[PDB]
């Protein structure tokens, strides 16, 4: 088990920025540089990583219009960042930094219990002082937010100092987040299951320079377990992250007492038969990097197709919801799906709920057969306005004999891959 997640983070400059510079963009990339690597710092108390993968000056033009109003500027930006950034560069969380002066008395705007979704794992930081740890503590907030984490209150603790959750900036602020931060975002881990801040980055993915003591592999070390004071790694010199003498290794999953794992070994578990595992090479101490089996093909004795390591099939979805003994419901229960209503709809379009054509019918809402003794009912759904989503049959789900569903549609598994 890793503990440690990864917040993999592409950061904004826009043109206010530059400007308010005199066109000095080393100076802003410095001032970035040093921003993220607060940032780190104060998200390692939560076993936490922040780690600049992207870098964007808007020195000829924004690509957004950046408003005053932080509502349309927050929203602007994040459909960029959707439908533009994320088809350029594969991250986590994206930060608009601005040289304009926000409407009202806010500095950093951001969207509540979204990390990882492709709008809304945004946040807008207005560049409010030139004291480097002042905008890092703004940064890390709004970041706080997208970790579904709200304002401190009551007793929320972190020892005497101001915390980064608090609803204001201090005029000496601190680098801690509070126990309710902690809780929140833990708790936002385990309810909504952000996959996106999994996995640890690549040395390469990187794009700040290398820094010896940050907690990160990065290009040019073999080693990196934090400071002197803080590594609990013995393959490790953490003073110049360098290896120690008879080390081979001192990171990864294919690492184990400073020595590489032996050939076969297995670093990364099969989640499913359209998931082959991965296993040390014995010559590496990195496990190599994931396989799926093609998509589409035929997979949990022909009652799925493959899609992305995965065998979604009705029953299992099923089971997953409601337990052990509900079975997928009769061909009618999925007629409900026509009525373009709160739960019974193949997708959305601009948040319209779109009725599924009769095609379509086994794409939408999910519907089992529940024998639950004395609960009795042969079209039971989930349905609630917390995440209009779950319960919704899964993409690549087997829909028909050679049919898969795709954006709510039952495809041919043939063409849709
Ligand atoms: C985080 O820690 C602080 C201090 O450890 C907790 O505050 C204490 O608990 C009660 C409330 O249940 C306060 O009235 C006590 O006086 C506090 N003790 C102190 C200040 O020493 C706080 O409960 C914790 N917060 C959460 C949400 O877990
Ligand atoms: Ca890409
Ligand atoms: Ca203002
Ligand atoms: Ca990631
Ligand atoms: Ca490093
Ligand atoms: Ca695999
Ligand atoms: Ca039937
Ligand atoms: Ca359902
Ligand atoms: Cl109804
Ligand atoms: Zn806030």
């Amino acid at each position: 088990y890793d503990p440690f997640k990864y917040v993999e983070t592409v950061f904004v400059v826009d043109k206010a920025m530059v400007t308010k510079y005199n066109g000095d963009l080393d100076k802003i990339k410095t001032k970035m540089y040093e921003a993220a690597n607060n940032m780190n710092e104060m998200y390692r108390y939560m076993f936490f990583r922040v780690v600049m993968v992207g870098l964007i000056i808007w020195t000829e033009e924004d690509k957004i219009t950046v408003k005053p109003d932080v509502d349309y500027t927050l929203n602007a930006f994040a459909e960029w960042r959707k439908t533009y950034l994320l088809a350029e560069k594969k991250h986590d969380n994206a930060q608009l930094i601005t040289g304009i002066d926000f409407r009202g008395s806010i500095i950093g705007y951001a969207y509540i219990g979204s990390m990882c979704h492709p709008k809304r794992s945004v946040g807008i930081i207005q560049d409010y002082s030139p004291i480097n740890l002042v905008l890092a503590v703004i940064m890390a907030h709004e970041m706080g937010h997208n970790l579904g984490i709200h304002h401190d209150d009551g007793y929320c603790y972190c020892g005497g100092y101001p915390c980064i959750m608090g609803p204001s900036i201090s005029p000496e602020p601190s680098k801690f987040f509070s126990n309710c931060s902690y809780i929140q975002c833990w708790d936002f881990i385990m309810n909504h299951n952000p996959e996106c801040i999994d996995n640890e980055p690549l040395g390469t993915d990187i794009i700040s320079p290398p820094l010896c003591g940050n907690e990160l592999l990065e290009v040019g070390e073999e080693c990196d377990c934090g400071t002197p004071e803080n590594c609990q790694n013995p393959c490790c010199d953490a003073a110049t992250c360098k290896l120690k003498s008879g080390s081979q290794c001192g990171h990864g999953k294919c690492c184990e007492q400073c020595k590489f794992r032996t050939s076969g070994t297995e670093c990364r578990a099969s989640m499913s038969e359209c998931d082959p595992a991965e296993h040390c090479t014995g010559q590496s101490s990195e496990c190599p990097a994931d396989v799926f089996h093609k998509n589409g093909e035929p997979c949990l004795d022909n009652y799925g197709y493959c899609y992305n390591g995965n065998c979604p099939i009705m029953y299992h979805q099923c089971y997953a919801l409601f337990g052990a003994d509900i079975y997928e419901a009769e061909d009618s229960c999925f007629e409900s799906n026509k009525k373009g209503n709160y739960y019974g709809y193949c997708r959305k379009e601009n948040g319209k709920k779109i009725p599924c054509a009769s095609e379509d019918v086994k794409c939408g809402r999910l519907y089992c057969k529940d024998d639950s003794p004395g609960q009795n009912n042969p079209c039971k759904m989930f349905y609630s306005n917390d995440d209009e989503h779950k319960g919704m049959v899964l993409p690549g789900t087997k829909c028909a004999d050679g049919k898969v569903c795709s954006n709510g549609h039952c495809v041919d598994v043939t063409t849709a891959y």
